[PDB]
RNA sequence: AAUUUCUACUGUUGUAGAUGAGAAGUCA
DNA sequence: TGACTTCTCTAACGAGCTCG
DNA sequence: CGAGCTCGTTAGAGAAGT
């Protein structure tokens, strides 16, 4: 229905804060007097260091509930029992009831969890916090380590020792709740909530199965020699770790020897099966790497793996030697510096100057022995398994001349070696399996010559020989130490202050691969990287050839994969950085309480000077500048003091302040009602107090017991002033039905008067801290539209915004301000030559008066004071917004349009606003998109941004900016989809998208289509700056998008980039003619072919029955009318010419083909059984209809109609009409929405099917375009 | 060649489209 | 390789607690 | 030494899409 105004105001969630505040008035000169803001955004060694330094009372006791932790041994048997009730009974009885039993086990350990002595007053306000006798518990436990010597002091970071503990006692001392922010999310994430994101997934979630891994699953391991793992063999001299203290079922009191079952009992978890030692199974199950004497006591490694390898039992692979996993919630840079950002990565290989590998050899023995082993067929057919993904499959391109030819052995080597009836198992078994089996690998690599000539074979160990040549990069890499050593040579100071600019290009090219040459060796070694077997049993041979000798470097080469930013994200970074302390107005109330009674203590009250906001928090000691007795006398007209009182939610604070005991007689409550709150009698999920008896939501008792609360609300002692005129008592059904005015009035606002010297001589003496917070986009000379963070942040705290409900203030400020880095300089002063770098700026010069003074904002200490002005803040959510959108916008289909903002190669996008009959509306490409006062050009402006080698067009700039430009370049396409989407009521489905920056803002233009607030509409119209039409749903975690996610829909996300715009000819039936008789069978599969008596060339004829091409059958006759553009290498010849009509006689004369004879010469073509005579009949078909050519290469996007029309129209993108696509890039989405432009059947026929048919079938999207007749 | 920020900047002491802030774990 | 986390956006009320 | 005292806790809704 044109529902950009129909779906108005769905449900609202907050923005963030737009002010950057300059010390307006003399307040900037005032705080420089008392020195407050110098150590406010500069307390930043305390409030963000003790909150990490509070592990030693917040993880040591967060661990120490294990040392007194104890589950029942019956449950310890029931862990093997009821867990085995699920683990051996795959069913919800012992599984889900056992999950209820695990939930009971979550109550099992959990009852002892909330009852610690010091662990019941640590996550509260006396923990480090102050009581009269309540000292720092971490102050105690650290002070107990103060004489004691806990090594967390002087251990992790930023704490030299407990001598810093005065600041560990001060950084929460002044910041009372302001060393105390961290005690909210980090003291409930360990709650009883049944997520593994808690202790319940790492304390026992890795401990319930962990003891079952050694007992219920490790029980069958003792079939050979449990004493073969020598208990006396391990008890010779290195049994210091075996002095176990308590037994689980035993409970012995001595540091004595725990046996492999003596510790390993299923209820024997006195030193195992818990969270505090969850990997320490490997403390036995590995052994003892005795580095104090330089030894390695092979225990569970030397026995369970060593004798387990010494036996070599493949059926005995039910139990090996291993270690447990890691617990949860444990207590266990730059590439832009000029002295440290490279030389600190220079030790990553620089340690190996006399280094060694983990194969018990030196650095020369590491590559020559650990990397020189499995290349000779050292991996078995059933013993070695290379990583079977495309991350190793690209080595097929690197070493076999085709990653798509090397992967053919999934039909041949292990596949056709196994399945001669080629089965959907290849999508998951080995092809979709994460390991490439050496039976298909060693033998199928040798078996590569099955189809082609004899040169088309390979060596199955030959890729290991291809892996074998890896070593020689490091010899010149030692010589490559001067690569960064040119620009790094001035490394006297640690803080060298020159990183990436072109004045020091000796390091910039030289560090670009000087150790970064090994970065593709990981991308080449990707068939040796481990794969986390989540849902993968992975029964294969343990190919530990890269795991024992190569295992010193397979994990030892980890400095590359985690280093994708570390040494190469400070060149691609920025030159003047934007990080500084967030400072607080003299309390945890530092901007906290911004509401109509907090003014004494909430610390922050506004000010609007009759032109715009500039508002100050009162001074530190004399905190009664706006004190209400002195507020009465000093009334006047120079400042602003707003009167804005608020209220929290209508169940969390309504019967929590108007039912409290000090006013319980002061309100005089009722006992016939008081039975309801004594049990949660109104509570649909309620309860009484501690000692109340839980009952249901007795709404009859509720509707009056809540209705009596409105009568108690009638006695508003302080909250009477709101006039929260609620509805009838029969109406408000739930507690939220009575909570349906808890925020339906409870935020009321007004403004006051204040003397010009009242604020002034108050401020001149120092009453306020005078912050005058005002920016570019709302200054005096500003004349355009106002910005985003300045077009509400003084346009909702304003006279229209208090009339209806638009968006209040919220809490959450900070007075953030901090240092500056770039020492300033005039970049090009006004009255100079400022040449205009934009494209169509005809004024080719520029001389200002007031300069374009380069890099203004990052020059010196600004402010920052941002307050989460929670817009849309008088409405609740939209459950099934898509069910709203598909409900509502699936109710006005006739006015419905469909923009289909697809993707492209050489254009930017192609906003092909497709229409109801299927014609394009405005296929408006997007390469250079700007305004009426300029076009800001990108489509070659980015192409101008790139096109520079060194290092091969991959350096930090075109990496950074040539990506960051698209990071700019998305924005206007928002507004283009913004303007266009309700420009005709169209659903703009940038279709199914799951790239790295064309999906990486494919929901960065989908979290800005949730309400249009656009800088020039009618400022109360449904569509303008206050009362929006709600477009999307929210956006959290990128894979969640899925199908019908608001506006960013899903269309057929493949097989729509070489489409056929007239019929969609099946351009997959295209042979190679390697099998000549196979191509002769393809010639036999050639249905019927005659020379161009009307077609003007040769031809080819074959339907879907002729191939295995089961879409349909028909003599469509893709013909020989069009021309041909020819690809090539640069050098060969990247552009080439071709003729579709040509090659018709050129084959008929190469053979004896009567090309003018006019008969089934495909039989002669199949009779033409030459090696080239057959093979050349395919390459002419190889360009038989593939009409999308480079219009020169590229230079154009010449499409060609591979099959003609009913009037013979083979429509061609070189000269296409308006109602067809455009080119190679800008016409590349024009079918990709055209596939999604038929999905409105499921929109316009949406039924009670709760999951709509948003899954796409390419035969349907084939059949839909083919069904255009 | 200037912005709370960021990219594009002349649209000249700012124009233009845009921006959720901070928390705070992590798997890549 | 960037997501996947997930919650912080509140003022009155009884505390403690030095006052009055 | 009741003045109430300034801060720290304290209070508990139903929400909702392979």
């Amino acid at each position: 229905m044109s529902i950009y105004q129909e779906f108005v105001n769905k449900y609202s969630l907050s923005k963030t804060l737009r002010f950057e505040l300059i010390p307006q008035g003399k307040t900037l000169e005032n705080i420089k007097a008392r020195g407050l803001i110098l150590d406010d955004e500069k307390r930043a060694k305390d409030y963000k260091k003790a909150k990490q330094i509070i592990d030693k009372y917040h993880q040591f006791f967060i661990e120490e509930i294990l040392s007194s932790v104890c589950i029942s041994e019956d449950l310890l048997q029931n862990y093997s029992d009821v867990y085995f009730k699920l683990k051996k009974s795959d069913d919800d009885n012992l599984q889900k009831d056992f999950k209820s039993a695990k939930d009971t086990i979550k109550k099992q350990i959990s009852e002892y969890i909330k009852d610690s002595e010091k662990f019941k007053n640590l996550f509260n306000q006396n923990l480090i916090d102050a009581k009269k006798g309540q000292e720092s518990d971490l102050i105690l436990w650290l002070k107990q380590s103060k004489d004691n010597g806990i090594e967390l002091f002087k251990a992790n970071s930023d704490i030299t020792d407990i001598d810093e503990a005065l600041e560990i006692i001060k950084s929460f001392k002044g910041w009372t709740t302001y060393f105390k922010g961290f005690h909210e999310n980090r003291k409930n994430v360990y709650s009883s909530n049944d997520i593994p994101t808690s202790i319940i997934y790492r304390i026992v979630d890795d401990n319930l199965p962990k003891f079952l891994e050694n007992k219920a699953k490790y029980e069958s391991l003792k079939d050979k020699a449990p004493e073969a793992i020598n208990y006396e063999q391990i008890k010779k001299d290195l049994a210091e770790e075996l002095t176990f203290d308590i037994d689980y079922k035993t409970s012995e009191v001595n540091q004595r020897v725990f046996s492999l079952d003596e510790v390993f009992e299923i209820a024997n978890f006195n030193n195992y099966l818990n969270q505090s030692g969850i990997t320490k199974f490997n403390t036995i199950i590995g052994g003892k790497f005795v580095n104090g004497e330089n030894t390695k006591r092979k225990g569970i490694n030397e026995y369970i793996n060593l004798y387990s390898q010494q036996i070599n039992d493949k059926t005995l692979k039910k139990y090996k030697m291993s270690v447990l996993f890691k617990q949860i919630l444990s207590d266990t840079d730059k590439l832009e510096d000029d002295s440290d950002v490279v030389t600190t990565m220079q030790s990553f290989y620089e340690q190996i100057a006399a280094f060694k590998t983990v194969e018990e050899k030196s650095i020369k023995e590491t590559l020559s022995l650990l990397f020189d082993d499995l290349k000779a067929q050292k991996l078995d057919l059933s013993k070695i398994y290379f990583k079977n993904d495309k991350s190793l499959t690209d080595l097929s391109q690197q070493v076999f001349d085709d990653y798509s030819v090397i992967g053919t052995a999934v039909l041949e080597y292990i596949t056709q070696q196994i399945a001669p009836k080629n089965q959907e198992l290849i999508a998951k078994k080995t092809e979709k399996a994460k390991y490439l089996s050496l039976e298909t690998i060693k033998l199928a690599l040798e078996e590569f010559n099955k189809h082609r000539d004899i040169d088309k074979q390979c060596r199955f160990e030959e890729i290991l020989a291809n892996f074998a040549a890896i070593p020689m990069i490091f010899d010149e890499i030692a010589q490559n130490k001067d690569n960064l050593a040119q620009i790094s040579i001035k490394y006297q100071n640690q803080g060298k202050k020159d990183l990436l600019q072109a004045s020091a290009e000796d390091d910039v090219k030289a560090i670009k691969d000087l150790l970064d040459q090994t970065n593709n060796l990981l991308h080449k070694l990707k068939i040796f990287h481990i794969s986390q077997s989540e849902d993968k049993a992975n029964i294969l041979d343990k190919d530990e050839h890269f795991y024992l000798v190569f295992e010193e470097c397979y994990f030892e080469l980890a400095n590359i994969v985690p280093l994708y930013n570390k040494i190469r994200n400070y060149i691609t970074q920025k030159p003047y950085s934007d990080e500084k302390f967030k400072l607080n107005f003299e309390n945890s109330t530092l901007a906290n309480g911004w509401d109509k009674n907090k003014e004494p203590d909430n610390t922050a009250i506004l000010f609007i000077k009759d032109d715009k906001y500039y508002l100050g928090v009162m001074n530190k000691k004399n905190n009664k500048i706006f004190d209400d007795k002195a507020i009465k006398e000093n009334k006047g007209e120079g400042y602003k003091k707003i009167v804005y009182k608020l209220l929290p939610g209508a169940n969390k604070m309504l019967p929590k302040v108007f039912f409290s005991a000090k006013s319980i007689k002061f309100y005089n409550p009722s006992e016939d009602i008081l039975r309801i709150r004594n049990h949660s009698t109104h509570t649909k999920n309620g309860s009484p107090q501690k000692g109340y008896e839980k009952f249901e939501f007795n709404i009859e008792d509720c509707r009056k017991f809540i209705d009596f609360y409105k009568q108690s609300i009638s006695k508003h002692p302080e909250w009477k002033d709101f006039g929260f005129r609620f509805s009838d008592t029969q109406r408000y059904n739930s507690i939220d039905e009575f909570y349906r005015e808890v925020e339906n009035q409870g935020y009321k606002l007004t403004f006051e008067n204040i003397s010009e010297s009242y604020i002034d001589s108050v401020v001149n003496q120092g009453k306020l801290y005078l912050f005058q917070i005002y920016n570019k986009d709302f200054s005096a000379y500003s004349k355009g539209r106002p910005n985003l963070h300045t077009l509400y942040w003084k346009a909702l705290f304003d006279e229209r915004n208090l009339q209806d409900v638009v968006y209040k203030l919220n809490g959450e400020a900070e007075l953030f301000y901090r240092k500056q880095s770039i020492p300033k300089k005039i970049t090009h002063p006004a009255k100079e030559a400022i040449a205009n770098k934009n494209k169509d700026n005809p004024k080719k010069e520029s001389v200002f008066e007031y300069d374009l003074i380069k890099d203004k904002r990052f020059t010196e200490d600004k402010f920052f004071f941002h307050c989460p002005i929670t817009i849309n803040f008088k409405s609740s959510g939209a459950n099934k917004f898509n069910d709203e959108i598909n409900l509502l916008l699936k109710e006005k289909a006739n006015d419905v349009h469909i923009l289909s903002i697809d993707r492209g190669e050489r254009h930017l996008a192609y906003y092909t606003l497709v229409d109801g009959k299927g014609n394009i509306i405005k296929q408006d490409t997007f390469n250079i998109i700007g305004n009426d006062r300029m076009k800001t050009n990108y489509h070659d402006k980015l192409a101008a941004i790139e096109k520079d080698r060194d290092s091969a067009r991959k350096d930090w700039k075109k990496i950074n900016n040539i990506k960051e430009m698209k990071e700019g370049y998305l924005s206007q396409v928002v507004h283009e989809i913004a303007k266009l989407v309700i420009e005709y009521n169209a659903i703009v489905v940038f279709q199914d998208l799951n790239k790295q920056v064309y999906q990486k803002l494919e929901k960065m233009l989908i979290e800005k289509l949730n309400y249009l607030v656009f800088k020039d509409n009618e400022f109360d119209k449904t569509g303008g700056v206050l009362r929006a039409y709600q477009l999307t749903a929210p956006f959290e975690t990128f894979k969640k998008m899925g199908k019908q996610t608001g506006i960013i829909y899903y269309v057929p996300a493949g097989f729509t980039s070489k489409i056929c715009p007239v019929t969609g000819f099946v351009n997959q039936l295209y042979p190679k003619y390697e099998s000549v008789s196979k191509s002769q069978e393809f010639f036999s599969k050639f249905d019927k072919i005659c020379y161009n008596l009307d077609k003007g060339y040769f031809e080819f004829s074959f339907d879907y029955k002729n191939f295995g091409d089961k879409a349909a059958k028909g003599k469509w006759t893709i013909a020989s009318f069009g021309s041909r553009l020819i690809n090539f290498r640069n050098s060969n010849w990247d552009t080439r010419e071709v003729y579709p009509t040509k090659e018709l006689e050129k084959l008929l004369k190469d053979y004896s083909i009567e090309y003018g004879h006019g008969e089934c010469i495909k039989a002669a073509i199949c009779g033409e059984s030459d090696k080239k005579f057959f093979a050349k009949l395919t390459s002419v078909l190889n360009t038989i209809l593939q009409m999308r050519n480079s219009k020169t290469g590229t230079e154009l996007d010449y499409l060609i109609s591979p099959v003609a029309d009913v009037n013979g129209n083979f429509f061609d993108s070189r000269q296409a009409p308006k109602n067809m696509p455009q080119d190679a890039d800008a016409n590349g989405a024009y079918h990709i929405g055209l596939k999604g432009l038929m999905l409105l059947g499921r929109i316009k026929n949406n039924q009670e099917g709760k999951k709509l048919n948003l899954v796409i079938k390419n035969e349907e999207y084939f059949e839909f375009v083919q069904n255009r007749n």
